[PDB]
C-alpha cells in the first residue's frame, strides 16, 4: 500500500547549534573516565535514520482487531471533553518552545501578547474553514546522549522529529488537550502506564503476577513505531476521539487537524527547503503520546486475542508493552508468542526484538526498566524498579557550554532512589559536587513527562520516602543480576568500582552530618548504607505533607 516517507534529497539540516564536547568535563570527570564513549546524536546521522524508517507498509486487520476497536470506542463514548480556551492553550506552551515563523515565540505566547493571540486566532479560524490543505511541518534530528555500544554498530543515528509551526501547536491543545488528559485512562483503565509512580508500577506488576495461578510474562516493543503507524491508524484515532462527547467546534477542528496534519503532509528542513512527504505519525504533534499508546493498545490487545493469551494483564507505555497472563505450559507459550508477533506484524507493528515467554519477573524489561528484589536487614523481600544504568551514567557526563548534567542526576536520584547504582554512585557524586560548590540549598529542576518541578536538594530524604517509602534507605542485599549489571556498566564507562564509591560516600556522609540541620538529615538517611553501625531511621514528618501526585502522570 503506502510508503511511510518519500524524500526529495535535501539534507535534514540542523536546528541551531549542536554542542561540542569540551576538553575538560569539570563536573563529571570525577564520576567516570571514558568520556570518549559518551556522544550526542546529530543531524549528520539523520539520513541513515531516514533510510531505516522508510518502508512500504501493508496492514491486514481481522475480526480480533475489529472487536477490540468496537470495545474501545464504546469506552471512549463515556468521556466528555471540552475545548480549551485559546488563552489556556497558550499558557501550556513550555517556556523555550520553538519560536514561530510569524515573529513571536513561547515567551509572547505564554504572556498572551496581542500579536500572538491574534495570529493564533486566525490559524484557528483557518482550521475550522479549510478541512483539507496540508499543514507544513519541520523535520529535525533529535539530539540525545548515549553510550557507544560496539555490539549495536557504534553510535545510534538520530531519531527524526516532525512538528508544525508554534501557532498550530497551540491550536492542537485547544482542540485535543482535554482528551489527552481523559481518553487513555478511560479506554485502558489500569493498563495505562503513564499514571504510575515507580513504586506503584511495581505494585501493579506484582499484583498481576500473584493472581495468575501459573504466571507467564513477556514484553513487546515496535521497531521504529511512528513510521509503522499507517494513515488508516491515524483516521481510526480520529474516530476514537470523535467517539467522545464533544462540542461541534472541537469535532470540526479535530477532523481538520487529522486530515491536514496527523495523516501526513510535506516536511521542510530548517532551511525552508522541501525535504519529503510523510504518510505516518509525526513525532512532535500533541497526540504523539496518546495516539501511540491507544493504537499500541488496540493492536496489542487484538494480537493477544489472535494468539490465545489467557487472562492477560497489560501495562502500556507508548509502544512499550508488558503482558502477564496464565501460562499454557512452556511449549504452547512459545507458540502463542510467535502468533502474537505475527498478528502484530500484520497490524503494522513489527517487533524490534522478538518476544519470549519468561517465568521470573526480573527477566522482563519494558519501558527501559525492570523489577528487582533486595532484602533488608530483616531478610524481608522488598521489590523495586531499576534499569541498566549505562544511559543514565552517559547523560550524567554530558557537559557543554549550554547544558549542565546536574538536572539529569537529580532526575535519576528521584526516579531510581532504591537502586544500588543511584544510592552508591549518583547520590554520592551528587552531594559531593554540591557541597564543594556550596549550592546544597539551591533549587534544581526535575523534568518528567514535559513538566518541570522545583526541588531543593536538602528535601530528598522526605521526597524519596514519600515516593519509595523508608525501605529505599535500608535495602541490604541486591540480586545477582543487579550487581552484575551495575559492575559491568561502571567498568564500561571508566567509573570507580562500587568499593571505591563506598569510601567516597563515607566521606560525603561525614561532611553532610557536620553541616547540621537539613544536610545532616541527608547524611543520615541517604547514606546509612555506608556506615558499619546503622542508625535506626524513623519516618520523616515532612513526607506526609508532600503531594507528588502529578510528578509521574500526564
Ligand atoms: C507524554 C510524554 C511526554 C514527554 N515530554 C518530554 C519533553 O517535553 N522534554 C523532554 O526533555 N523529555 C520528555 N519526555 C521524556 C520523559 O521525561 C521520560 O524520559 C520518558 O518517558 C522516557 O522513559 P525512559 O527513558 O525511562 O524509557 P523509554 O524506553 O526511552 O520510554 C518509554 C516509552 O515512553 C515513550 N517516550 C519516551 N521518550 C519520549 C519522549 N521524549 N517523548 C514522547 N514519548 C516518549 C516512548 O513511547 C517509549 O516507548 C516525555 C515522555 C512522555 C511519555
Ligand atoms: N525522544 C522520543 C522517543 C520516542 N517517541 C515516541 O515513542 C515512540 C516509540 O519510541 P521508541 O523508543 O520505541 O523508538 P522507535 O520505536 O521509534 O525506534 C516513537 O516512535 C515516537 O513516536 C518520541 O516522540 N520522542
Ligand atoms: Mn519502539
Ligand atoms: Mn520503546
Amino acid at each position: 500500500s503506502s510508503m511511510s516517507y518519500s524524500w526529495t534529497g535535501a539534507l535534514i539540516t540542523p536546528c541551531g547549534p549542536e554542542e561540542e564536547k569540551l576538553p575538560i568535563n569539570p563536573l563529571s570527570n570525577s564520576l567516570l573516565r571514558y568520556h570518549n564513549k559518551v556522544y550526542c546524536t546529530t543531524s549528520k546521522s539523520a539520513s541513515q535514520r531516514a533510510k531505516k524508517v522508510t518502508f512500504d507498509r501493508t496492514q491486514v486487520l481481522d475480526a480480533h482487531y475489529d472487536s477490540v476497536l468496537k470495545d474501545i470506542k464504546l469506552a471512549a463514548s463515556k468521556v466528555s471533553a471540552r475545548l480549551l480556551t485559546l488563552q489556556q492553550a497558550c499558557q501550556l506552551t513550555p517556556p523555550h518552545s520553538a519560536r514561530s515563523k510569524y515573529g513571536f515565540g513561547a515567551k509572547e505566547v505564554r504572556s498572551l501578547s496581542g500579536r500572538a493571540v491574534n495570529h493564533i486566532k486566525s490559524v484557528w479560524k483557518d482550521l475550522l474553514e479549510d478541512p483539507q490543505t496540508p499543514i507544513p511541518t519541520t523535520i529535525m534530528a533529535k539530539n540525545e546522549v548515549f553510550c557507544v555500544d560496539p555490539a549495536k554498530g557504534g553510535k545510534k543515528p538520530a531519531r527524526l522529529i516532525v512538528y508544525p509551526d508554534l501557532g498550530v501547536r497551540v491550536c492542537e491543545k485547544m482542540a485535543l488537550y482535554d482528551i489527552t488528559q481523559k481518553l487513555p485512562q478511560a479506554v485502558m483503565g489500569a493498563s495505562y502506564g503513564f499514571q504510575y509512580s515507580p513504586a506503584q508500577r511495581v505494585e501493579y506488576l506484582l499484583k498481576a503476577w500473584a493472581e495468575k495461578k501459573d504466571p507467564m510474562g513477556f514484553s513487546y516493543d515496535t521497531r521504529h513505531f511512528d513510521s509503522t503507524v499507517t494513515e488508516r491508524d491515524i483516521r481510526t484515532e480520529e474516530s476514537i476521539y470523535q467517539a467522545c462527547s464533544l462540542p461541534e467546534e472541537a469535532r470540526t477542528a479535530i477532523h481538520s487537524l487529522t486530515e491536514r496534519l496527523y495523516v501526513g503532509g510535506p516536511m521542510f528542513n530548517s532551511k525552508g527547503q522541501t525535504c519529503g512527504y510523510r504518510r505516518c505519525r509525526a513525532s512532535g504533534v500533541l497526540t504523539t503520546s496518546m495516539g501511540n499508546t491507544i493504537t499500541c493498545y488496540v493492536k496489542a490487545l487484538a494480537a493477544c486475542k489472535a494468539a490465545g493469551i489467557v487472562a492477560p494483564t497489560m501495562l502500556v507505555c507508548g509502544d512499550d508493552l508488558i503482558v502477564i497472563s496464565e501460562s499454557q505450559g512452556t511449549e504452547e507459550d512459545e507458540r502463542n508468542l510467535r502468533a502474537f508477533t505475527e498478528a502484530m506484524t500484520r497490524y503494522s507493528a513489527p517487533p524490534g526484538d522478538p518476544p519470549r515467554p519468561e517465568y521470573d519477573l526480573e527477566l522482563i524489561t519494558s519501558c527501559s526498566s525492570n523489577v528487582s528484589v533486595a532484602l533488608g536487614p530483616r531478610g524481608r523481600r522488598r521489590y523495586y524498579l531499576t534499569r541498566d544504568p549505562t544511559t543514565p551514567l552517559a547523560r550524567a557526563a554530558w557537559e557543554t557550554v549550554r547544558h549542565s548534567p546536574i538536572n539529569s542526576w537529580l532526575g535519576n536520584i528521584i526516579q531510581y532512589a532504591p537502586t544500588i547504582w543511584v544510592r552508591m554512585v549518583l547520590m554520592t557524586h551528587f552531594f559531593s559536587i554540591l557541597m564543594v560548590q556550596d549550592t546544597l540549598d539551591q533549587n534544581l529542576n526535575f523534568e518528567m513527562y514535559g513538566s518541570v518541578y522545583s526541588v531543593n536538594p536538602l528535601d530528598l530524604p522526605a521526597i524519596i520516602e514519600r515516593l519509595h517509602g523508608l525501605d529505599a534507605f535500608s535495602m541490604h542485599t541486591y540480586s545477582h543480576h543487579e550487581l552484575t549489571r551495575v559492575a559491568s556498566a561502571l567498568r564500561k564507562l571508566g567509573a570507580p568500582p562500587l568499593r571505591v564509591w563506598k569510601s567516597r560516600a563515607r566521606a560525603v556522609r561525614a561532611s553532610l552530618i557536620s553541616r547540621g540541620g537539613k544536610a545532616a538529615v541527608c547524611g543520615r538517611y541517604l547514606f546509612n548504607w555506608a556506615v558499619k553501625t546503622k542508625l535506626k531511621l524513623t519516618p520523616l514528618p515532612e513526607a506526609r505533607l508532600l503531594d507528588l501526585s502529578s510528578w509521574f502522570t500526564v
